[PDB]
C-alpha cells in the first residue's frame, strides 16, 4: 500500500488533486479489508488525503464523510499493535531478570478481558516478520 | 532508512541474530539523526538482544517502547481533523457542536494551535520514506 501512499502524497502536494484521489481511494479499499488496517497511523494518512482532495474538488460532502470515519478511528480505544507484543515481551523479560511483572501483567488481562488481543498476544517477532517494508 | 530496516528484517527471519541486531542498532541511530518506525526498531532490537540472551537490553528497549507507546499527547490528526469537521458542519448546515466543544477545549489548554493545523499541513510534513 505503500507506494501508492506515496504517490498519492506528491501529487497531492503538487496539486494534482483529481489524479490523486483514486490513489488515495484504492488505497483506502486495500487497507479496509485486507488489515483492517493494522496500525492507524496510515489509515488516518489516507482519510487525511481522500477529505483534502474531496475538499479540492469539491465534494465537501464526501470529505465531510472522510473526517466522520476519521473522529471515529480516534475516538475508538484502540490499542496499536505493538502494545500487546510488548507488554509480553516485558512480562517475560521480567521473569528472566527476576523483577516484577504485575502491572505489565494486570494491563495486559484488561485488554484481554475487554477484547482488545488474544490471548496468548501476538508476539514481537511474529510482528516483525509480517510487517511489510513496502 | 528503510533499506536498512529491510535488510535488518531479513537476518532476523534467517535467524542471523547477531548480524541483524548491528543493522537494527544502527538504523536507530540514523532515526536519531509518527511512532512505528521507533517501535519497529525496538522490536527488532527486543527480539535479537533476546535471543542473544542479553535480556537486560531487550527488556530496555522494551522499556522505551512502553514509554513511546504511553505518550498522553493528542493524536497530530486529531486537532485538524476538529477543524476540517467543524467548518465543513458549517458549510453543509450540520450539526459541530460536539466537535466544535472538542476543538476548542483543545485550543484553551494549548494542545493544538488556534487556528488548528490545517489536514494539508501534516500531509506535505509526513515522511513515507
Amino acid at each position: 500500500v505503500l507506494p501508492e501512499l506515496r504517490r498519492a502524497q506528491s501529487l497531492t502536494c503538487t496539486g494534482l488533486y483529481r489524479e490523486a484521489l483514486a490513489l488515495w481511494a484504492n488505497a483506502w479499499q486495500l487497507q479496509t479489508q485486507l488489515g483492517t488496517p493494522s496500525g492507524p497511523d496510515r489509515p488516518l494518512l489516507t482519510l487525511a488525503g481522500l477529505a483534502v482532495c474531496h475538499q479540492e474538488l469539491e465534494d465537501p460532502g464526501e470529505a465531510r464523510a472522510c473526517s466522520e470515519k476519521a473522529l471515529q478511528l480516534l475516538g475508538d480505544k484502540r490499542p496499536h499493535p505493538f502494545l500487546a507484543p510488548f507488554l509480553e515481551a516485558h512480562v517475560r523479560l521480567s521473569w528472566r531478570l527476576g523483577l516484577d511483572k504485575r502491572q505489565s501483567e494486570a494491563q495486559l488481562q484488561a485488554l484481554q478481558e475487554a477484547g482488545l488481543t488474544s490471548t496468548p498476544p501476538p508476539s514481537l517477532k511474529e510482528l516483525l516478520i509480517k510487517e511489510v517494508l513496502d
